[PDB]
């Protein structure tokens, strides 16, 4: 088990729900809203081989790009 394959994990499903926060405002295009359908599923398919949890994983990549964002 790779520790950057586990924290880019984490930050694509924090960033995945920044996305879909976005979404959720009705401020996508379609493009957009395919990139999140279809990366929700790549995600899904990345946890499940990682043995990652997509609601943990999203929860510690919130706290990577906190820290990334105050510098």
């Amino acid at each position: 088990m790779d520790s950057n394959t586990m924290s880019s994990f984490q930050v694509d499903c924090f960033l995945w729900h920044i996305r879909k926060r976005f979404a959720d405002n009705g401020l996508g295009d379609a493009p957009f809203l395919d990139r999140l359908r279809r990366d929700q599923k790549s995600l899904k398919g990345r946890g499940n081989t990682l043995g990652l949890d997509i609601e943990t994983a999203t929860l510690v990549g919130k706290q990577i790009v906190e820290w990334i964002l105050k510098e």
